[PDB]
């Protein structure tokens, strides 16, 4: 990364196979890969991308997702050609800031350029993009089937409930909304029926409490 | 964190997931969590969190406080309008400090200015004002029922009472009553009896040394 | 290596070593490789190398191929013969670049001159060069013969399939071929009927979403 | 700590930790407490302490005795009022030097004050005194029963004698003098015919080659 | 090592240590030992050799190896007697360079001296030089004696075929000939046929993928 | 450690305690505790022997070596009373070098003084004195006793001979006399037989690879 530049820790790198390895594609692991890539170069980022032995197929779609963030980079950046002066840097293309027909050197002097051209932000950027498409479609179940079973500790239908949200594709108002619909009215009968006599104003910690006995 | 900024180093991260995994929510997690965030940017702070796979019932929880914490900032704080001048940085709001509203660079700018704008530090306090909550909610016991078995070495049972003491709902004098009436009062007949006999200014030291035998 | 030098790093080192005791020369090893290899001296690179114990016969033929690339440096750089100037260094031969005939002195010599004899970067691509055909050597299987079963599942399929078509010998545009025909032709006839109904210009998000069922 | 001040390295941390879950309370674990919090401020002391899940009744003996040093320092060092010139620094109370009324910015104001009020370095002694209390207490032997057995090797026996007596609340005199009665007083039959041969001046190396047969 | 001098790193030397109990005297054991002494003072190249338990055969002959080496030296150094100037270094002898008649400080005197009297590059040579008679002499098996087997993979006799060769004594040209007549007259009459058709002009590469079936 | 000061690091500790919970005190394991060591003062040498928890046999021997050197100290530098000028360190007893008597500011004082006051290497010398007779004394065989077995390879003779030799209180002309005299005088027959051929100028390497058959 960038503090100049120094090589990604072997540390880091294997921190972040680790992650793959263990947790697959669960949403702790981009925040987990935002971590691990703070002040990554386009080279830095391809690295851990390309350390990741196995599931090629999401591997696959994140290349796609990449080249799609590309173009349409390229779209509303088109180049303007000529002799680039003195003390000047190229406009990065969607490639170059993708890493593929830029020079480490070259992606070093737009990340230290004053004012910078932020090429590995923009490309993690896209990076994550792609990761939050395939956590979703990689996801097992959906919010609509989180059912509180009749014996079930509340807490553990909650934590079902929230965990299943995290996965899902939709807006924060969209998920405002599953739980101010679907939380209380998914819950077996006797915790359901304490939840609605707390009224749609009560937080979740009020209605954890009400359903812990 | 901030010592300007390096990225919180993946040693930090995994020590903190491993933490959540051991421990789940007992007491001794939230010094953990402030040794481990000692500098953090709000950035770094979310960057926890958000590495928690599961306990998401507990992590919504935490969400809902900094909310809370945020409205009450944004109420007491309220906003100036007008054009930020040269050489300064914009008050922020309850969701700039808690990172998903400002840029890492605010946050440094806010960070690093003379005087700062401490946020990491106000998002913090926040953070630990919601792990507070969920350790009280997730202890199993209630310090009035640690109860001191009849054959169970006073040593066990001052164990049992102070770890119950330290995930209590309680401000310190409350605190101090507890002891003061709760510890001897629930001890077994033998130990209790020769409690009552060194009077309630004995040292814990002195009660543990007197029930040894 | 160099970020003037220092000794390559004995966590970095054994990183190394692990990669090629567990993954033997699965792709995702040279991305692993250059990572662990950056800014290294020819003297770390020989390191790197050296240090394997074991596959003795990839090995040589990785000796094989750097004295090839060391050949054709010779042939298009040749040796101009004089005494070497006060602030100046002599033009490295292919030897000297891959570190036999160099000192680490006049490898920190080159690469740190006004312009750089980048050694190491020239001396890091002929390796990788020699990794890519053992790579694809030691590749068990071929691109044609991964067909989807009956019953398995499209991801574990199109995990196949990549991971075949990444250990290749292909340019990108005959990579770009075998996807347009050989992905979905050797699907099996229930999943290569939803995908010839897709037609050809559709994602692979849209074709796993679509055989997910 | 301070070296100005940067962060508990997570690895220290988990250090002290693992200590305190291995080793409960052996005596060595207070010069491993010191060497894990050299330079600390009261905030990471506490942050040490605070870590620890688990023998909470020694955690709390630990409190009293820092309340009690904290006591005894107010009484001799009593404040006096006023408004605290610039540049310099209000005088530390008992709850300032043990973190609970001070913050981390008065901590390293204190610490790297010219002269400087050491308040990491007092803490740490009534830590250290807490500390020794609590070894004392939870050992399970005490010197006086410490019998060298029929068969068993001279060298154990000094294991246990001088392991037995490091847990011991005596001075060095007092020390001194169950080295000068007990050792040999209270080894078996013919070693302690051997050791009275060898007279009062004798070395332990004397002793131990003595009882070697 | 130097960088003035540091401590060897506690991994370093774990590092080094770990090796000599897996490895033993494996060829791979000596690009480690460089590795992990790179800047290595005579005092850190002893700190190494000597914190080795076990193989006190091998570490003897490596003494008497070093003594050689240093005895040599002092024939073609032959020390010149004198009052050593303000500003100046005495010649170092053969007992100077192996850290055994040198301080540390000494042996940092003549390291960075303006020109450097390297002691450290001069005995890592000589101890290297020990390490490769060793090597040679714990191999177990002869280069003679590698023949494949009737169904013996190709790729697993030139892994045989390789790993002999690397321990043994002989120079670039005699090993340059095992390869020219004993690889291809030792394989199997299948294999050995196959590779008699392809000359004696044949890579390795081609002499694999020729006997892969 | 000095390189001014810095706490001694949590890993050269653990690294300290694990080689005394594994080698206890195989010769090895004093290279081992100077390596760990290396720049340390007073305060870090006493922090290392204190971690250690049981061989307090060892350790108390360890303390009465200490304070003979200590003794021995005082003897020859006699103390010179008087009020230390300005710009001036107290003379160091024997005491203060073993730390009971100095602060570490002390400490620094004197290590860092032109010129300085060595007292961390006078203290690891009287360190390493005593933790040599340890290792003696606590050596199991005696090297008159190690004789090869009628089927023994001679390697692992000469691996005891030189094991046991290392433990051995001799000076170096004695332990050459016991490799002049005993290695080939308590060989087996056969070997016995070979080695007398081979005259008493013979190195170990020819010796080893005389007796292989
Ligand atoms: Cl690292
Ligand atoms: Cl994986
Ligand atoms: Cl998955
Ligand atoms: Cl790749
Ligand atoms: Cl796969
Ligand atoms: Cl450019
Ligand atoms: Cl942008
Ligand atoms: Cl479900
Ligand atoms: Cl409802
Ligand atoms: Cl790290
Ligand atoms: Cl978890
Ligand atoms: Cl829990
Ligand atoms: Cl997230
Ligand atoms: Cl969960
Ligand atoms: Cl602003
Ligand atoms: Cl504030
Ligand atoms: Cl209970
Ligand atoms: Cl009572
Ligand atoms: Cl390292
Ligand atoms: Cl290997
Ligand atoms: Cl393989
Ligand atoms: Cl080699
Ligand atoms: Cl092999
Ligand atoms: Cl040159
Ligand atoms: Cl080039
Ligand atoms: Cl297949
Ligand atoms: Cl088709
Ligand atoms: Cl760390
Ligand atoms: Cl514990
Ligand atoms: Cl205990
Ligand atoms: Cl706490
Ligand atoms: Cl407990
Ligand atoms: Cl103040
Ligand atoms: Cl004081
Ligand atoms: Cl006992
Ligand atoms: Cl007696
Ligand atoms: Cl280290
Ligand atoms: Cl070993
Ligand atoms: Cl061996
Ligand atoms: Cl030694
Ligand atoms: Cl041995
Ligand atoms: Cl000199
Ligand atoms: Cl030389
Ligand atoms: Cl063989
Ligand atoms: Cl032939
Ligand atoms: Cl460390
Ligand atoms: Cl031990
Ligand atoms: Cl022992
Ligand atoms: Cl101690
Ligand atoms: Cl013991
Ligand atoms: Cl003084
Ligand atoms: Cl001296
Ligand atoms: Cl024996
Ligand atoms: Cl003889």
């Amino acid at each position: 990364p960038i503090v100049v530049h120094q090589a990604i820790s072997p540390r880091t790198l294997n921190a972040w196979v680790k992650v793959v390895e263990e947790k697959a594609f669960s949403p702790e692991v981009i925040p987990m890969f935002s971590a691990l890539s703070e002040g990554a170069t386009p080279q830095d980022l391809n690295t851990m991308l390309n350390a990741v032995g196995g599931h090629q197929a999401a591997m696959q779609m994140l290349k796609e997702t990449i080249n799609e963030e590309a173009a349409e980079w390229d779209r509303l950046h088109p180049v303007h050609a000529g002799p680039i002066a003195p003390g000047q840097m190229r406009e990065p293309r969607g490639s170059d800031i993708a890493g593929t027909t830029s020079t480490l050197q070259e992606q070093i002097g737009w990340m230290t350029h004053n004012p910078p051209a932020p090429v590995g932000e923009i490309y993690k950027r896209w990076i994550i993009l792609g990761l939050n498409k395939i956590v979703r479609m990689y996801s097992p179940t959906s919010i609509l089937d989180i059912r509180q079973g009749p014996k079930e500790p509340f807490r553990d239908y909650v934590d079902r409930f929230y965990k299943t949200l995290r996965a899902e594709q939709a807006s924060q108002e969209v998920k405002n909304w599953m739980t101010e619909t679907l939380l209380v009215q998914n819950a077996n009968p006797d915790c359901k029926t304490i939840l609605k006599a707390l009224g749609p104003g009560a937080t979740l910690e009020e209605m954890m409490t009400a359903c812990q006995g």
